[PDB]
């Protein structure tokens, strides 16, 4: 189990319900005896734009920059920008993140992209040899509470947004998965602008006594890197004897891996191998 | 036809292939008589993170900041902060807008994430009246122009991170669809760092020769709303008979519309459905 969890919001206004969100989580997570600390964004007049000026030290190469490497090269001598080790010492730390926001242009506000940016440094938060399930962060799980606008019919498979499991991939796969992440199911709240006073002090309700056990909650199935050929040469593909194998299945093995098949009904936002 | 383009730059060094991606973009275009206009992000400075301040004038409700209606009603009273609305003067013009931008994080970067979310304003750009195909920009077509530090094999349907249209799905379909653009066929150039100096060369080249006749082109499918029941009581989903008509046909409509079905190949990268 954990103790110690991290709560990065981003929202500007400590009147939203984002926020109220927040502090239902961190009152819960305090109860159950956890050690909460928090990444209000937006708090911190936090600089989402990557750039050199991340690196204090001296670059190793300014004629060209080339900040993946640059950025990489300041995680291991030390030249990091001093917000940016700060944030890397609350992740090492924490246990359980917790990513309270509100659905913006179908993703994360520009805020919290940066942050993941400009944070998510290689070697830190992902080795290009141990991808997904051999991340950094394995040995911690996240969790993506969000709050939408357009309500839940609009985000089925025949709403006219589309799938919101198609929404959320890129998000819990390409980002915090890819690091390690055993990412939860999300707490997705929809249309918070057409909830009466009392469905909304339930929402708080039945988001804190969720979190008294969140930690043995089970996780969102993504296709073990076992199932790839995990090199250069291989182009990063599916193992030939699963290609096959896979074959005769038939859903797809989540959103991303649809593999031309049918998606697994909620594959991002239910659990269930 | 189209003689004027705007492209969307959001990179911070002029010795990236981004930069020359875009200086081939305009290049090519300028030369075939269209009119140029520019957003270099980076070059800008500009500010992606969504406040009160992206409001001049008085609020309606300053102890409650709502930023969609405050901002609504700012652009059509007139009062949206200048350089949010100098951008606003540079979309209504372009008849073509191009993205370029390197792939970050799975998605787009925070600079060009913010920018949507603060150019992209209600009324202006989209109308809850006039979705997708309705939408104020259905005169105009989008590209995307993504570099990539992993190869395409990485993102086909059996690579580690899963198949490129669902990535592009929030973006094409999510951000620029929903305001009424045709989106045109992304201009995917993958793992860039490791690609030979005479293909680099050709790469652009290809960009260049595409531009020629990029606005003949036929855009990517996206489901018509027509399909849609565009009201409130109906919560925005497919309408019956149309439903039914489906219930018997293999393949889906699209990434986000796969209706639990095979979703049609390369629904985001390639056209013709
Ligand atoms: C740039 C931009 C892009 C967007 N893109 C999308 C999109 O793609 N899809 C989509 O669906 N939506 C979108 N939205 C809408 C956004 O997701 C919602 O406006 C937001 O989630 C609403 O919640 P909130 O907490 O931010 O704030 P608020 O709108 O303030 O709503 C919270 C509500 O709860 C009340 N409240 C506050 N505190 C408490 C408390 N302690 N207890 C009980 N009630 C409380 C408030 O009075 C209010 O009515 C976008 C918004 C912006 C600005
Ligand atoms: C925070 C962050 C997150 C990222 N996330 C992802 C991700 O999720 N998925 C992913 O696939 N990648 C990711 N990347 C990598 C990114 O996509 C690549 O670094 C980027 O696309 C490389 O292209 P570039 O144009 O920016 O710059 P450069 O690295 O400079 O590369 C351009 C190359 O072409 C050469 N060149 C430059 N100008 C010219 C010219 N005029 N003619 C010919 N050759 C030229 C250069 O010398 C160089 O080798 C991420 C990077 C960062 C910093
Ligand atoms: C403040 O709320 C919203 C503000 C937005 O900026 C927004 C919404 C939605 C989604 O949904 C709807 C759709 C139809 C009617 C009402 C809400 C989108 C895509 N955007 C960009 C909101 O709800
Ligand atoms: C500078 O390049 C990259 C820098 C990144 O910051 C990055 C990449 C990728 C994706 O890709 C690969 C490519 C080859 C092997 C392993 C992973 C991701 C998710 N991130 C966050 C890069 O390629």
């Amino acid at each position: 189990v954990g103790r110690r969890a991290l709560i990065v919001l981003a929202h500007s206004e400590r009147t939203s319900f984002n926020y109220a969100m927040k502090e239902a989580a961190a009152a819960a997570l305090k109860k159950k005896g956890w050690e909460v600390v928090e990444s209000d964004l937006y708090a911190m007049n936090f600089n989402p734009i990557i750039s050199r000026k991340d690196i204090t030290g001296k670059l190793k190469d300014p004629a060209n920059f080339q900040y993946p490497a640059e950025s990489v090269l300041a995680y291991k001598e030390g030249h990091l920008s001093p917000d940016i080790v700060a944030e890397q010492k609350k992740l090492e730390a924490a246990d359980l993140v917790i990513f309270q926001f509100p659905l913006q242009w179908f993703g994360v506000p520009a805020i919290l992209k940066g942050w993941f940016e400009r944070v998510f440094i290689g070697e830190f938060a992902y080795t290009y040899a141990a991808m997904y399930d051999k991340g950094p962060f394995r040995s911690k799980k996240a969790v993506l509470s969000i709050t939408t606008g357009g309500s839940g019919s609009m985000y089925s498979l025949q709403g006219i947004h589309g799938d919101m499991n198609v929404i959320l991939w890129p998000i819990q796969s390409g980002i915090l998965h890819f690091c390690g992440f055993q990412v939860l199911e999300p707490q997705l709240t929809y249309s918070i602008g057409h909830t009466p006073a009392d469905a909304r002090i339930q929402i708080l309700e039945g988001w804190k006594k969720r979190l008294e056990n969140i930690w043995d909650e089970t996780p969102l199935y993504f296709a073990p890197s076992s199932l790839f050929d995990l090199n250069f040469q291989a182009g990063f593909l599916m193992k030939k004897e699963v290609q096959d194998e896979e074959k005769n299945k038939k859903f797809g093995l989540s959103v991303g891996h649809h593999l031309g098949k049918s998606i697994p009904t909620d594959n991002q936002i239910k659990a269930r191998k």
